[PDB]
């Protein structure tokens, strides 16, 4: 019994939180890297959270399974083409997925990540990898993928070089640009590398997402939107906080990216006190559900839906007029927005 049983739109998510232990698994023993566990079941319970973590804490999960793809052509391509299968069977129509392209090479970065070993798995090969597997999962399932390249917090260098990947892979899967990481690394929203980055998104059109307000306060907020200049904002939660912000953002119809699931998980949630997302309801907001990693919360994305649906108490006249706001909000070109507006609304008839 589904939450919503019917077409949803996702926009956000990241590819490399959205793999499966089974694919972990074959690569590790394949290159002979070492995971945390041999059973899907152990490297499930491993990789993935029972109880909340910090987002510092969270993030690290990543750090036993992300060396096991990096660096492989073969492993890159399917994680994607296999995203596509998931999103498919979840009944979501449309997604945009996120990723870092860097933390997925194993030459021309510096930092090099994960300890790899020099190769020719480049910044720009990795984008043209995940744009092969997209597509051929597109071509699979018949669902319609899109893609988000993010800049990380702690490496404001790598940046530009995002900037430059999203111009050459406009459209070739490639939406946007996004500003994902740890939070909590006070001022790391205003580095030059991470605002000048931004800026030549803006000056080249290039759309704009930045997590911000997870973990922050409503200032991460207030830069986000008022120096970077997101479209978008990941989480948002805290911008609450601060009523003349938020009801300003409300006024310009600022989209809110929300993950309740990930949320209670990270800790930027107290289950006591009423979720942000339930303002966001009552007062008509343009927000969507999201997942944000799957793999790591053990979730599906209607473990999001039925959490809202449970409590906060969530109907499907919302759940219908969420995603039409997704959809609205996509980063998708004025006439691929109208065929998916059109397909939901029929759908949803
Ligand atoms: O998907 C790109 C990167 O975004 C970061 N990321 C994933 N989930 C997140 C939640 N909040 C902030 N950053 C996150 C991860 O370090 C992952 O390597
Ligand atoms: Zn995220």
């Amino acid at each position: 019994t589904p939450a919503f049983n019917k077409p949803k739109v996702e926009l956000h998510v990241h590819l490399d939180g959205a793999i499966k232990p089974e694919t972990i698994l074959y690569f590790g023993k394949k290159r002979g890297i070492a995971l945390p566990a041999d059973t899907v079941e152990e490297l499930r319970n491993i990789i993935g959270m029972d109880k909340p973590l910090s987002l510092p804490g969270f993030l690290a999960k990543f750090d036993y399974y992300m060396p096991v793809i990096a660096g492989c052509r073969e492993a890159i391509k399917r994680i994607a083409y296999e995203f596509v299968e998931m999103k498919a069977k979840e009944g979501v129509v449309y997604v945009e997925v996120r990723y870092s392209p860097h933390l997925l090479a194993n030459s021309k970065v510096d930092p090099m990540p994960w300890n790899q070993t020099e190769g020719d798995v480049t910044p720009d090969d990795v984008v043209d990898l995940v744009n092969q597997g997209l597509q051929e999962g597109e071509q699979a399932f018949g669902i319609k993928v899109r893609s988000i390249l993010c800049c990380m917090r702690h490496q404001p260098s790598w940046s530009l070089e995002v900037l430059e990947l999203c111009k050459k892979y406009n459209q070739k899967t490639v939406v946007a640009m996004d500003l994902a990481g740890d939070e909590t690394i006070e001022g790391s929203s205003l580095f030059p590398g991470h605002v000048e980055a931004y800026e030549g998104a803006v000056k080249n059109g290039i759309h704009r997402t930045v997590h911000a307000g997870e973990v922050g306060s409503p200032e991460v907020v207030r830069e986000a939107v008022d120096i970077l200049k997101t479209e978008r904002v990941g989480h948002g939660y805290h911008t609450i906080e601060d009523e003349a912000l938020y009801n300003r953002l409300l006024k310009e119809n600022m989209h809110f990216e929300v993950c309740p699931w990930s949320s209670y998980l990270t800790g930027a949630w107290d289950p006591k006190t009423t979720h942000a997302v339930v303002r966001f309801k009552n007062d008509k907001a343009n927000y969507s559900l999201n997942t944000e990693d799957p793999l790591i919360f053990k979730s599906t994305l209607d473990t999001d839906y039925q959490m809202t649906k449970k409590d906060m108490g969530f109907t499907e006249e919302e759940f219908k007029r969420l995603n039409i706001n997704a959809a609205k909000s996509s980063f998708l070109p004025e006439e691929e927005k109208k065929e998916l507006l059109e397909r939901l609304y029929r759908e949803y008839q």
